[PDB]
């Protein structure tokens, strides 16, 4: 149980909005003492916005492990040579940031881990029986993105879990694409998102395996064309049997529409939606899923023998969430006139303390009690400790986004009570002192 | 308990020493399927080697926090005009990386972050009564060493905890100092080393301020002078006051004679300490501890307002731990001929499960039953599943180091019994199968 002292912390508020911020997320981030811009698209994780990003971290590693992933890590700096043995080193475009060492070695900071991966694999893995096989990693990183934009949403250095599975074959890799459904699904639910899966750009050969996992918001930059029926769908509980057959569950999801706008057919989309239905929103691509097939199988000649004896180019899909995007996300949807409101999963603390006549010996010595005995518990908290007025206690706590406030003061502590205050609906409450710790464990 | 079965997993193991492995580590490493080089001192961590990374960095957290230093996350890409106001862009020399973008603007892979968090700082902290601050990043590094060698312990790119701490004066920065010293003590001390606090390299300015925390090797790269006696002085619990004064704890560490090559003073050695307590040896540096004054507040104009009333620059000092480097150390220090012995703070798994006759159905049961019971109960488990003979299983169980392993078998489950060994020094008992967890739990 993680604890802190507000005046033994660093948390930088401030007390206009940055003019640099034209949306609610960054806005908040930057006010909240979240972000520091240190570049166009580059920035510093300042404590509040290090725990927040730990949060959610955890939960896409958890769901990775649930499905079977097996996590490792690549280097941020990856060789230009094993991208000319792909193509891609000429073909990726302005995007690739590239490096000279001063051995004049050619490097570049890696974008996406494709040929990085399929490089790893080659070098160990030569038999049909060892497939399926999932690895991934957390890492940064670098896009250069032409116009860098809206904080976390649309940054050059950013965070993604990225996982890329092999298979024998496509009916195999089909199967590693389901497995990832179902955990991209209950990640985002974790989060206290609907991130709804749509239907997404393919490559070349087309078919069906591709799909963008977007949360629904007005200020995000994906066309989106859905029925409204997929916004009600169940999400898996924990204990899903991720060998079994998973086709029961996808097809609950792929069996409403639900295309992004470089893949929505209009005739299709009225044949099949209920004008009832029908909504033409836009969202923020949180993740997506993607079978490529032996597209660097084939060129880097990752192969494996079969259960024939006989040698064959292995199937490969990808798998990417926005991690560092996320922040940017879940604070759109989660959001009011007075700040953030956390999704307890992810807040960067359970609960904090509010001291609002901080020196007097009554409530200092309320304050310290409960801070250690939640301390204790397990629970996540924040004591405002600092000098400030209670209107500021206030402001702060409503603004940071902490799911429910322990208010302690001289009027209803000198009498045997503290008021505890839910940040989502403000619901107050008045307990005994000594009934609160329970309340929340 | 975060589990895994040998079948699902990815641990590539190498029958022959690697040719590249100059020394014990690093050749177990990438025997031990841990280790897997992308490029000259760029690594991919694989599931093993990774696993362990993770436990070593926890560790470095968990310490920073109880001594009172506050996380962030600095990025890995820094603007060169930021190291311009140092001066120390075209002074830091040919280990910096540099970068041009797509709009040609300069930056580089950051080899250290004092102008950084410098400037976060500067940005926000105005005033005496928010000190002493200490804030620390665990973020990947670039220094494009001329020679990199001897695996992860001098890589480019590599993971380092550096912590930076903000004072009024000279008197508070060494109070900063001696939280870290006490820090490191018990950071290193948990991952079942002896780093030793030896006088190191002062800047310009001279002083007592610089320590380097050394874990002697005879291979090593740094020459260390010491009185014996330093290997037996007691290492503070975790419940040292980090409040109070901490000076007779550095007193009883810095009274026993210890130095590097570059601080060493032979006469003084002579004069100090006993003729048959003189060590002349090696050692692997894992950690510093440095105070650099006013060196980037005075060009970076990062000042504070005093008690006194008025504006002056503030001290600082840096102190960083080798998180990669550490595997290295604590593989030389932690080794016999049958491979790696992990102290159980930093070991990938506690037990893992040899499973004597795979498909045997009477001891694939009883696996199972273990398997389950002890993820149930905590416990890093892994359970060899694997259709390899019992030779192979003792072989590589032996080779990853794992602190204990359960021998399970048709002779033993026939008496209702199995095996418990102890990796690091043979000890094994015979016991029944239903008391097996109850030891480990
Ligand atoms: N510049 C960025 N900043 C933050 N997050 C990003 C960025 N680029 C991609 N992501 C996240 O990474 C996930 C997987 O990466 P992917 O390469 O599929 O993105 P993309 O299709 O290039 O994204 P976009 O279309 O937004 O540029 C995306 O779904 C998104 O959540
Ligand atoms: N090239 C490297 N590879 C791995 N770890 C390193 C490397 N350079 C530094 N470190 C780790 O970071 C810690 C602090 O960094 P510092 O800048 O003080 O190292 P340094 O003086 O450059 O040491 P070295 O003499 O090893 O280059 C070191 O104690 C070491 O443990
Ligand atoms: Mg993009
Ligand atoms: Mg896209
Ligand atoms: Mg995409
Ligand atoms: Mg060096
Ligand atoms: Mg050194
Ligand atoms: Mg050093």
């Amino acid at each position: 149980g993680s604890h802190m002292r507000l005046s033994r912390f660093f948390l930088p508020i401030l007390k206009e909005n940055p003019k640099e911020a034209e949306i609610v997320s960054h806005r908040l981030m930057l006010r909240a003492g979240m972000l520091r811009q240190e570049a166009a698209g580059i920035y510093a994780w300042l404590p509040l916005g290090h725990r927040v990003l730990k949060k959610i971290e955890q939960i896409v590693r958890e769901e990775q492990n649930r499905a079977g992933a097996i996590e490792l890590l690549m280097p941020t700096l990856q060789l230009a040579d094993l991208w000319r043995e792909s193509g891609r080193y000429d073909a990726y475009g302005p995007e690739m940031l590239r490096i000279a060492d001063r051995h004049k070695r050619e490097l570049l900071y890696g974008p996406t881990n494709e040929e990085m991966i399929t490089e790893i694999f080659r070098a160990y893995i030569k038999s049909y029986k060892s497939l399926p096989l999932n690895l991934y990693h957390i890492q940064w990183k670098f896009r250069d993105e032409q116009r860098p934009r809206f904080g976390v949403m649309r940054g050059r250095e950013f965070l993604m879990k990225d996982a890329y599975s092999f298979d024998v074959d496509e009916a195999g890799a089909r199967k590693s694409y389901n497995k990832m459904f179902v955990a991209y699904l209950r990640t985002f639910a974790r989060m206290g998102l609907k991130a709804i899966p749509m239907r997404a750009e393919t490559g070349p050969i087309g078919g069906d395996l591709s799909h963008e996992f977007i949360v629904l918001a007005e200020t995000g930059e994906s066309g989106v064309y859905i029925d409204r029926d997929v916004l009600n769908l169940p999400v898996p509980d924990e204990n899903v049997d991720y060998d079994g057959d998973l086709t029961p569950i996808i097809k609950q999801w792929t069996s409403v529409y639900a295309a992004t706008e470089d893949v929505h057919e209009p005739a299709r989309y009225e044949s099949e939606v209920p004008e009832a239905n029908r909504l033409n929103t836009r969202g923020i691509e949180v993740g997506q899923i993607f079978y490529f097939g032996t597209k660097y199988s084939d060129s880097m000649k990752a192969n494996v023998t079969g259960p024939d004896g006989t040698d064959a180019p292995i199937h490969g899909g990808s798998y990417g969430v926005g991690v560092s995007r996320l922040l940017g996300a879940i604070i759109e949807a989660c959001h009011d006139d007075n700040g953030i409101i956390w999704p307890e999963a992810v807040a960067p603390f359970r609960v904090t303390i509010l001291n609002l006549k901080q020196g007097d010996a009554a409530t200092d010595a309320a304050c310290d009690q409960l801070y250690r005995e939640l301390s204790a518990k397990g629970v996540d908290v924040l004591y405002d400790d600092t000098d400030q007025r209670a209107g500021a206690k206030f402001a702060t706590a409503d603004l940071i986004g902490i799911p429910w406030q322990i208010h302690v003061g001289p009027r209803g502590l000198a009498e045997g009570k503290v008021e505890l205050k839910r940040r989502s609906d403000g619901a107050r409450e008045n307990l005994a002192l000594a009934d609160v710790v329970a309340r929340l464990t």
